[PDB]
């Protein structure tokens, strides 16, 4: 519907970039993912930054059972991150974990960028990634991660610290969720 | 996006009806509208049950300035509710006031039902009201309320207490917001 909340969240996100506080966030860990999430949803979602205690789904696809989150989250964390493919593989798992009640996609995309920034010196130019193509690649990722790999690989940038490049990407990241 | 939060809110709405707690929500008042909202969004929205202190919009349409909410809310609450037309006019004002950050549509639709129940012993068969027709009528409502008045008048029921009917109704209400 109107998604008024998300308008406010987008502003928190922008604030996160503009203030330089994003450099302060721990990278590649679930703590770091929680930090991102808290920043984006604090004051909006009661569970901002909190691991869910309920099960969630898209269609007939259940995300990781909250029963196992304590086990699988550290296991994802421990995955290697030495190249592009490994990092995308780690991202695909973290998305399957989908550890929050809402806002997994936009928090985890930032998380991914930080991981690519740290290890590869790259980020994803989300605004060059069409929404339908992104969603369909994500939907296929649990079974075949080739689509999402190819799609992210086509659109890396070395322009890793430029505030407006980053803000354009976050704007698109929120557009993926329906905010136009 | 996935709207996991909304699925969780749907279960809370169902529970509100099924448990019979709905029978002691105060009818036709701001406090009552807040009770509804609190109940649907508690533990989901940080702001569950609270009047917003920010401005919100759809397109270039701003809902009532949060600067005036303290003044217009009591004025809306004072509006007559003796017949169908009055109750709908009251509802239309209440939607324009849009006093919460998010979840105005679902809370206020329930609020409408309770008013119609108290006053005319009817409820709206939401599941028989197409979503495009509903959205178009609401969009036109600030300027001309005939569309919404006509649409609602055609899908009223005397069966105000059947919880199957009520659940079908609330499921459709959530569907209006994009929950599928
Ligand atoms: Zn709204
Ligand atoms: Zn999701």
């Amino acid at each position: 519907g109107h998604m008024h909340l998300d308008r406010q969240s987008l502003e928190k996100a922008k604030h996160l970039i503009q203030s330089g506080l994003i450099d302060t966030i721990e990278v590649g860990t679930i703590k770091g993912l929680q930090e991102i999430h808290r920043f984006l949803f604090e004051g909006l979602y009661e569970f901002a930054g909190k691991i869910r205690d309920k099960n969630i789904a898209k269609g007939n696809f259940r995300f990781a059972n909250c029963l196992y989150l304590d086990l699988i989250l550290p296991r994802i964390e421990s995955m290697p991150q030495n190249n592009f493919n490994q990092i995308v593989e780690k991202y695909v798992e973290m998305n399957i974990a989908h550890p929050f009640l809402e806002g997994n996609g936009r928090a985890t995309r930032i998380w991914l960028d930080l991981l690519l920034k740290k290890e590869l010196k790259k980020i994803v130019l989300w605004d060059r990634i069409d929404k339908a193509a992104y969603l369909s690649a994500m939907e296929r990722s649990p079974v075949n991660d080739l689509e999402i790999k190819t799609l992210l690989k086509k659109h890396l940038s070395s322009n890793t610290n430029d505030p407006l490049t980053l803000i354009k990407g976050i704007t698109q990241s929120y557009y993926y969720e329906g905010l136009g």
